[PDB]
């Protein structure tokens, strides 16, 4: 499939509701925009590079035809197996990029539940030439510095670092912290040998107060992208709910994957996949840190840790393959390491075994020590201090990266 | 009679919903709460309505099940449900109310009304005041402001706030000009006028990055302080804001009760939506009576009294809620008793002169069968000089019931 068949160099941005509660879930249209440039995929358009919770699905509507597909995770799915969702429905912003469409598409978004059961779907028709899409990113463009840029956007990735929590006065601290940020993602393979696929832009989205937002503390502050600690009453969860704010302002910059920094020095943050990662700049971890929640923001990677999360409920079925490429239930083993795995590996691989079997078939993953396993005994995607990414996650970044660029 | 001390706190709780739906399906989901340093609401009269409306907010102790405060309203989800585009693609609209902040635990329900007085959407939810998502507001950076009109205090007025759309910084000399135009207007007529005392005016100086409003067909996208656009609907004048949120923030921690946002234009448009918001052109050439024809709508909930259908409500066989149109189903509960006795049913046109007061066929965008009390009103046409007797009346009722 030729980009230029179906699609113009643009985007097409779509902004979600995503609601609901425990029991029932919806998807309504909050508004259409459009950008300048299309930053991402030229090839593999109607494919998925994993399933994710959450699925996009553009048909032209004339013939019906498949021409791009997208996956993702939301804060909205963590959201639904907290107490909060078993008493009040509740609404989420939910941004997506789509290439702008030379003719009239019928677009679908599905929400699946870890059974990989349909939750909620929702189908609408986007028409080119309809004047209430919002054009954005032509005017007013945050001030923004390259702090890698190995070629155009079509043939790299576009990786967006936001500034969250900083005032005017402390853009030089920002923009060291995005320096930070570069310096420490390429310093870890296959990043460091792929260094020449990506574009890294640092965008200097100004913040009225100095931090971020600390509910339990009355700490209320007026930021750039609204973040908060006390996320579902989880004291070091920092998110943001506000996406289109994110994403509102980086119109006009070209980007694919967004990386918060929050100005800082406390514990906190997280990354869902083809959402954002999220995380505080001058906590001393951060290094390490932002590198494992962009393996979930970017690689779609789980945690290979198997002791319990606070806002992960419920999130393996035993009795089903995850869709992540880092962990397996032994449900569906053929589809994840198995290729990788030597001649005569013990299942499961004993422990005192770790430095003969450096891909092995380890028990405890997914946040449970039994039922659930990873790659290797350690890993970026187990602990912060481990030094790097284990042979598997490397192949299913490496795959990410082949995926989204030539 | 419930004293406000009894359930409630000198502070707002502020709600953020979303509504959502189609032609066929409605549903209301919560986005936020927020907290308001103060409440400028009513103080008497708390749980009970001045008007219907076409959506309802019931306050209950969580404990007690009382009833503790009732507000009502209309909204631009609820006109959106008439267009073309409902009847193909669902969508969300933000929607916000302020309530009384509670001493303790309440149950807020939300309920939206077809034009059949049908329940379309209900919607029920538990606010705990310890709550620490309660998100705080109006403590820091509040917009800088004037009073333009001030009364008294915020428990004793009706506290309006004119709201700055699409005036740079540079502009405010303008909008604070065109604030003190806005209340010259209102106050000119009465019953505003002889009830000037019972009101306090606040202009908003919300800065816009860009001046003027955003004109989607003219592929013209500004960047505005609560981001009005016109062609809202596909309607060319139609000039609305859909981001209600961003209006409400420009205004935490300033008492406010209703919302007039000026536009920096001189081009037709805008609208009144009651306890929406009023939102006109400051610089069109009929500005004053305009504005004023708005608040009717916003402040007033009174009908539009024209027979002539916009670009884009009454069925014949239901008495619409609003006190100032009749489709004569339950006419009693209207301006009957205004109507002086042997009066014609319909009053001809020949005869306005006899009757300040009628039964004047055409009103509420119908020609036939659908009533007006006067041949000519504000809520008729621009160019008449000032509010019908029935109009009036019912803003006087509107003042009464807010405030003693
Ligand atoms: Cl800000
Ligand atoms: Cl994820
Ligand atoms: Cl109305
Ligand atoms: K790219
Ligand atoms: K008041
Ligand atoms: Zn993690
Ligand atoms: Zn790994
Ligand atoms: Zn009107
Ligand atoms: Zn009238």
């Amino acid at each position: 499939q030729n980009f230029a068949d179906y699609f113009q160099n643009k985007t097409l941005r779509v902004d979600y509701i995503f609601t609901g509660d425990a029991t029932q879930q919806a998807i309504y249209l909050d508004e259409l925009s459009q950008l300048p440039t299309w930053a991402g995929r030229q090839h593999h358009l109607s494919e998925l590079p994993l399933e994710g919770n959450g699925q996009i699905i553009v048909k032209d509507l004339a013939s019906k035809q498949c021409i791009y597909q997208t996956s993702f995770s939301s804060l909205f799915q963590e959201w639904l197996s907290t107490d909060e969702a078993k008493e009040t429905a509740k609404g989420f912003e939910n941004t997506f990029l789509l290439p702008y469409p030379k003719q009239p598409v019928e677009v679908e978004v599905t929400l699946y539940s870890p059974r990989k059961k349909t939750m909620a779907t929702y189908k609408h028709i986007v028409r080119p030439d309809d004047i209430l899409i919002h054009k954005r990113g032509v005017s007013h463009i945050t001030p923004h510095r390259y702090m890698l840029q190995s070629g155009n956007e079509k043939d790299c990735i576009d990786v967006a670092i936001l500034a969250e929590g900083y005032t005017e006065k402390e853009m030089d601290v920002f923009y060291q912290d995005a320096q930070r940020t570069c310096e420490s993602l390429f310093s870890y393979e296959p990043f460091r040998s792929m260094k020449s696929k990506f574009n890294i832009v640092a965008v200097a989205s100004p913040s009225t107060d100095s931090g971020v937002s600390v509910p339990r503390e009355n700490q209320w502050k007026q930021t750039a992208v609204h973040s908060h600690f006390d996320t579902f009453y989880s004291d070091r969860y920092l998110t943001t709910s506000r996406v289109k704010s994110v994403h509102n302002a980086l119109a006009g910059i070209p980007y694919e994957h967004i990386i918060i920094l929050a100005n800082t020095d406390v514990y906190g943050g997280g990354g869902i996949y083809n959402s954002y990662t999220l995380t505080t700049a001058h906590h001393p971890m951060f290094k390490p840190v932002v590198v494992h929640e962009f393996g979930h923001s970017f690689g779609g990677l789980a945690d290979e840790y198997f002791y319990d999360n606070d806002v992960m409920t419920d999130t393996y079925p035993l009795d089903v393959e995850p869709w992540e490429q880092n962990i397996s239930t032994r449900v569906n083993f053929a589809s994840k390491w198995k290729d990788m795995l030597p001649s005569g590996a013990p299942i499961p691989t004993p422990i005192a075994e770790k430095k003969k079997y450096p891909v092995g078939v380890y028990e405890g993953g997914g946040y449970s020590a039994k039922g659930i396993y990873r790659p290797a005994y350690d890993c970026r995607m187990k602990t912060n201090e481990y030094p790097e990414f284990c042979p598997v996650c490397q192949r299913a970044i490496r795959r990410m990266i082949e995926f989204y660029v030539p």
